[PDB]
């Protein structure tokens, strides 16, 4: 058995058993592997043939596979082609800092805005485009908000359509950079707002006749935090009684007796965090001499510039409502529901956000849990979808310059001095 | 060469805080029992239930100082060693050559006719703002970053530099800002001082034949 | 999905041990007319139940489940590519100097 891609199946009508020129008939095992796809392409009372005297029936018969004979035959190519998404050459962006490169990426019409709009349109999102045009992906507005960018059709004037005015939005965020190993450089490190922690000075004395290396001075500094939570429950019972005793020579004695019992349960959870900084010095001292040492620790703010060359990747989020006529979600809703989904345009992170994984899994019905790519191929054609997805997943390269900054980090100093003869 | 003597000294502090809440219920009843051969017995019964919640936070700090000596001793001989630790005040002078940077704070009220704040207030409000004249620390206090971002309207969150260019001219603003951000160099001499730091001493003595 | 190398031997193993109804309704032999389905992290093989059957409790068909796959590598064949990072958050940093004022390397 070999995998069967539903877009390559063909139905010949050349008599019982006869099957194409470079085509072989599908076996019962392969037909069952994709049963729902095949049944979805048949008439309600249709009967078609398979290999070794089997037969498959249409939706009216609940898609039963049983022995029989028929004139039709479902067939598959003898040497099938690979329907893989092609890889294009990289797109180069002029140098700058991170925000400069992001600005140039999202304002490109032919390389970013059109392919992403067409991707959203093919999956079934509504109203991808502005009011001043009739084509997909034209008259779009780009805006900067926080750490990302938003692309949406312009809504100025009037429009004709049931819910025109609820326009689909595309969001770009979460940029990452894959560096070339031999291109990173940084400049001078500068400090400000310095506060002393601790210091130590000392001497290392050697009075023997050989060089000695066995000395050590160490200074360490730690900080920590912690937290905890507890719950308790309890029960109790008490019984009291009054008792009298007319003992001889006492006449009468009164007293009360009480007995109690209790029970309790408790439960606790917690955690902590610790950070530590350590410094050491270990001098080598010549014979009949001595050496001084010193160690210091500070807290300070740190800054420096840098530059490198990298590959750029990001997240893509699509928001809107899905069309009533047809959409590509695997449940195919018809209540025009609002929808959000995120793709990762770059290296693999998980199945739900990887276009390549889902595209290479359209032959296993049990894996189809987010988007139905067979439906898009059926609606638009194989090469159209291949070319659109190849343009969406195109690699990006740029040169970057930037600045690093952080508050209240550590700064140290360790010194070995000049020897003094004894 | 296999010898070692080590002396270590530590100090620490800690703190904590806690909050607690609780609830309780009690029910009491009086009951009598006229059992045979007892006539009557009186007693009271009580049952209670409670529940509690607690929450805690804390932290600590530690400082440590360690010293070691590891002598190499010739064959058929012996060597004496000694280690000491003190607390003392430390002083020394120094000198160097450096670049100088500082903070700049402007305080006043903004003019009613026109001002460069991005919201352009007209109620003559009091205002404070700090710039860092030196290396970059963050966007709000960096003149160069904001100046190179006047082409992105979504980045303009503190001062409107396009308005200043429109009011005064491009070259005027360029020259004024170039004079404001001019580098400064100097030679420095100074004194260091601190109280109750650490001071040590480690010694290896002369060998004695056996 | 291999019939001659996986499905038949496993069905015959289940039949020899005494399990009932190992096979589908459209055949009379052991291990024929079986359905393969993907569910979670495993696969299920069971006889097809479509139509009618003759027998006391035909309809309660035996299922075979495959899961928990493991891989024993050849030592000299493993390779990996480039390691990439994303969503970076700083924890801590330190800078310092090491000064040598004596007459030998230290």
């Amino acid at each position: 058995a070999e995998p069967v891609y539903p877009d390559q199946l063909r139905l010949f009508s050349l008599g019982q058993g006869v099957c194409g020129d470079k085509y072989r008939p599908v076996n019962r095992e392969e037909a069952q592997s994709v049963k729902s796809n095949i049944v979805g392409m048949m008439g309600q009372w249709q009967i078609s043939g398979l290999a070794n005297g089997w037969v498959i029936m249409g939706p009216g018969y609940n898609g039963e596979i049983k022995p029989g004979t028929a004139s039709n035959t479902w067939c598959y190519p003898t040497n099938p082609v690979t329907g893989e998404i092609p890889t294009l050459s990289a797109l180069d962006i002029p140098d700058g800092d991170e925000v400069d490169v992001q600005w140039r990426l999202v304002h490109d019409s032919a390389n970013f805005i059109k392919p992403t709009s067409y991707l959203a349109h093919y999956l079934g999102y509504a109203w991808v485009g502005g009011n001043h045009s009739q084509y997909v992906g034209e008259d779009m507005d780009v805006t900067r908000d926080g750490d990302g960018w938003v692309i949406r059709g312009n809504n100025d004037g009037g429009c004709d359509g049931y819910r025109c005015g609820d326009k689909t939005a595309i969001k770009v965020s979460n940029f990452a950079y894959n560096l070339d190993p031999d291109s990173f450089k940084h400049g001078d490190v500068t400090q400000s707002d310095r506060q002393l922690v601790k210091t130590v000075v000392g001497w290392a004395v050697n009075d023997s006749d050989t060089p000695q290396s066995g000395y050590d001075v160490t200074l360490r500094y730690d900080t920590a935090t912690n937290w905890s939570k507890t719950n308790t429950y309890g029960l109790s019972e008490k019984v009291t009684t009054k008792n009298k005793f007319k003992w001889p020579l006492v006449g009468e004695t009164a007293l009360s007796i009480a007995i109690a019992a209790n029970q309790s349960w408790a439960s606790q959870n917690g955690g902590s965090t610790t950070t530590s900084l350590s410094q050491s010095v270990r001098p080598t001292v010549p014979a009949r001499s001595k050496i001084p040492v010193k160690i210091e620790l500070y807290k300070a703010d740190i800054s420096y510039p840098y530059e490198f060359k990298a590959d750029v990747s990001y997240d893509l989020t699509l928001s809107g409502f899905l069309r009533w006529g047809g959409n590509a979600w695997y449940t195919h809703p018809d209540n025009r529901p609002n929808w959000n989904h995120t793709f990762v345009i770059g290296p693999y992170k998980d199945k739900a956000s990887s276009i390549r994984y889902q595209w290479d899994k359209r032959y296993i019905p049990g894996e189809v849990k987010w988007w139905d790519w067979n439906w898009t191929i059926q609606q638009n054609g194989l090469s159209t979808m291949q070319n659109n997805l190849a343009r969406v997943l195109r690699p990006v390269r740029a040169g970057i310059t930037g600045d690093f900054s952080a508050e209240s980090q550590f700064a140290g100093n360790i010194e070995i001095g000049a020897p003094v003869p004894l």
